[PDB]
């Protein structure tokens, strides 16, 4: 089985093979396309084959296919399993496993930059206090004073499922969200259940509109704690326009460092169940999604009353309007304070040039294009002209349930 | 079996059990996921006539009656004999309001039901066809008020016999490769105006020059046909803050016509049904006026609003292109042509889903083709996951008639 795909404004035609090595479903059948769904404890029996076909891909990728030394691996790892019912990733392994799981990531618009991720391996952590260092040093590290580095810090993986490390939150770094009596929200809409959590937790809250949320970490299964990150390791950048003076009044400002910590790493069958990474922003997740989704921000009208836009009819498109200019003012001021960010236009470019490899060199590269194409001006960028297959490879990153709805509180 | 689906912005679930009546295939498999592919007898007729006639009859609310079994006997007689067989015109009317109902790529259906159908089975020439289109073309443009509508020509027989309209669409401007090395016009169009030209027509070599028509009849030879200048309601593009616009050149058609499609209605294939509705305004200012392969003119907008061209992150691209999206609706909208915008559009949709899980239980709908090509999060369709799947009656794609026709 040879796919083909067609890019329909360049008539570069492509060969996918590599979907013939993907094992898991998609969502879809033969009778209905799921595309647009956002989501469509391991035995001994399952556990060795996971670790064999990762352990052969390792050693295909280094070139020791075959060798003793991959031989000796595979017997010492069935055994290890047969003793122990799990086992331990080589620390180059894990290096392997992460950067795969960021390669195989079909949603993910930047993975030119795959092979560049520095690993934390944090497996020798074992409270809540340990995982606050670890992420301060990652956040300090991938930070960088502006010149963002691509980092995942990976905790000890999961055993019997009773304990867990998670990280809580669902970014190391994002602004709190209050609603109030009113029924308006103060600050992000999108992290209210999370901030009343924390607020029951014992934080107290400065009930502001981007108040930095506080970390809630959970080691070995425990009932999570509170931490706050330090101040001086969260950079932020002001909100300003390169022609609009009254911009910086909007009182508007976000965080440089975009980091997940809600997600499921999966390797050779073992599951890093706390995995926080991060990498730099594409304009548009700020200026599009967090600033003008209506379930968030929602700043459109105010920005259009200020320009002054007819907003009496949609048809005047006041809304696009005031859409692009947001999302000048977010690069522009990004890249004024020399903080790494990327417009989705050199964003996409990147991607295609990255697809195109990736078929040449790998036999192929699953994409999420409901996912890959811009929420913004999405014709105008060369994915939206771009056929994808989309397809799950092993190493992956999964999404799993949020822990206050399966933990099991000890008190 | 059930399937939910969710809006992720107003948090509205609904239930989908319309997916357990699809024959059709998708090109996905529990493997692979296609979603972003652009295209993935008398025994063989008579279950889908039986199929389409009782979800016609159940239409009307008199499935398994008299009238219902009666009409199942009469045609399984005919297909025992002819091996094809003739609809009525209520099922005829019904199939095609149904192929638009069920078409998973349009955001326009909450239109659906008004339809109104030209049946053209009596054709049997290219100048006949002709005839047709150009009262289709008026009856459709009625002076700038829109009217949505289809024609429908003779269905398939052996396959020899086949009535086709070549253009993709019955109003088009020409393409023209230049000794400059660029093009002239519409790009999408060369190879079709290549082919008019070697069938003898006269080029204008303009870069607005309406495309003729080439007409199939019963397998026989296409014929050229010049639609009546008066009877192409054109739209010239100027900007409702900026000057300068006008003086771009640029101009659009107001009516919107398919023409390449088959139309499938309980196994019977019709390859010739050119149907019609009205724009949406992006399908103009972001697509032929702005994709790199077609008219392409942000690099020449950008420069009259004096923008910084010299990095993408200026997003003048984005800029340029918005003004040009407000221009062609102003336009539009001050010489009365019905137009909609993709915002009104895509909420209409999203009405329209909801009127359809609860009437139907389900809205077939492709949500890499309904989410417009500019500004997709600020319209609501974005944030709505949508189930895709082929009902039947239909419209599909087929070759271009070149590909195949033997002359
Ligand atoms: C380095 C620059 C990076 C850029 C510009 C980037 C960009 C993006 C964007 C725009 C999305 C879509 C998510 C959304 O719009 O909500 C995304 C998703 C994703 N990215 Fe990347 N990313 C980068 C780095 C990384 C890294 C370092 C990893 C892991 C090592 C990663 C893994 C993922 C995953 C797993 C998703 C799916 C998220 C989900 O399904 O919710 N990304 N990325
Ligand atoms: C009344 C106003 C209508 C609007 C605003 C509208 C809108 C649209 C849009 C935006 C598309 C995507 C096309 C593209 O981007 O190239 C589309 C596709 C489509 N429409 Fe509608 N439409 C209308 C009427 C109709 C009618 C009357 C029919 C049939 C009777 C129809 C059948 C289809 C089909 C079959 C497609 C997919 C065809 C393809 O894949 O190119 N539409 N429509
Ligand atoms: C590392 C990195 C860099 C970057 N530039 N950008 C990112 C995107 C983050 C990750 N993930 C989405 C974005 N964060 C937004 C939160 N949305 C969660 C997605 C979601 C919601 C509901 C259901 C569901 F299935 C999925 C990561
Ligand atoms: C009836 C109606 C009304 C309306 N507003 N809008 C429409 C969409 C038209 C028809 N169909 C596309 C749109 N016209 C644009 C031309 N593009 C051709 C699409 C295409 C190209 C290449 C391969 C392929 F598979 C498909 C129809
Ligand atoms: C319903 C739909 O699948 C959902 O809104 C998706 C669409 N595409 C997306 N694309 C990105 N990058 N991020 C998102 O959150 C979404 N949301
Ligand atoms: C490759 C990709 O499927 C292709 O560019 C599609 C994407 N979505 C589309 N959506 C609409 N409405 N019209 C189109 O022509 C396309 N093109
Ligand atoms: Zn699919």
């Amino acid at each position: 089985r040879f796919l083909k795909v067609k890019n329909w404004e360049t008539d570069v035609v492509l060969t996918d093979t590599l979907h013939l090595k993907s094992t898991l479903e998609t969502g879809c059948t033969e009778h209905i396309c799921m595309g647009s769904i956002m989501l469509p404890v391991a035995t001994k029996d399952q556990l060795f084959p996971l670790a064999k076909e990762f352990l052969d891909q390792y050693y295909s990728s280094i070139k020791r296919f075959g060798s003793k030394a991959h031989m000796d691996r595979l017997e010492e790892v069935n055994k290890e399993i047969e003793s122990t019912s799990t086992y331990q990733l080589k620390d180059t392994e894990l290096i392997y496993g992460a950067k795969h799981a960021w390669r195989n990531a079909s949603r993910c618009v930047g993975r030119i930059q795959w092979s560049k991720l520095q690993v934390f391996d944090a497996r020798d952590c074992t409270t809540a206090h340990g995982m606050f260092n670890y992420i301060c040093n990652h956040v300090k590290y991938a930070t960088n004073k502006g010149n963002l580095r691509s980092a995942i810090t990976i905790f000890p993986q999961r055993t019997d499922g009773k304990h867990d490390f998670r990280v809580w939150n669902s970014q190391l770094i994002r602004y709190a969200g209050y609603k109030q009596p009113d029924g308006s929200t103060l600050g992000d809409p999108a992290n209210v259940q999370f901030t009343e959590i924390c607020i029951q937790q014992g934080w107290k809250a400065p009930r502001g509109r981007f108040d930095v949320l506080p970390l809630l970490l959970q080691a070995n299964g425990n009932d999570p704690e509170l931490f706050q990150i330090p101040p001086e390791l969260v950079l932020e950048v002001p909100i300003r326009h390169p022609k609009f003076d009254w911009f910086k009044d909007l009182g508007l400002k976000w965080y440089g460092l975009p980091a997940v910590s809600n997600m499921l790493l999966e390797i050779g069958g073992l599951e890093f169940s706390a995995c926080p990474f991060s990498g730099w922003y594409m304009g548009t997740e700020i200026g599009v999604r967090d600033y003008c989704d209506n379930s968030r921000y929602n700043i459109l009208e105010e920005v259009a009353k200020k320009m002054d836009l007819d907003m009496r009819k949609t048809s005047s498109l006041w809304k696009d309007q005031a859409l692009v200019e947001i999302n000048i003012a977010v690069l522009y001021s990004f890249q004024s304070d020399k903080v790494t960010i990327v417009d989705h236009h050199s964003a996409t470019e990147s991607f295609i040039k990255h697809m195109e490899n990736e078929y040449r060199c790998r036999g192929g590269c699953p994409a999420d294009w409901v996912w890959i194409v811009p929420p913004m001006s999405g014709s105008i960028t060369p994915v939206f002209h771009q056929e994808m297959l989309n397809y799950r490879l092993t190493p992956s990153f999964e999404y799993q349930p949020d822990p206050w709805n399966t933990h099991v509180w000890k008190g």
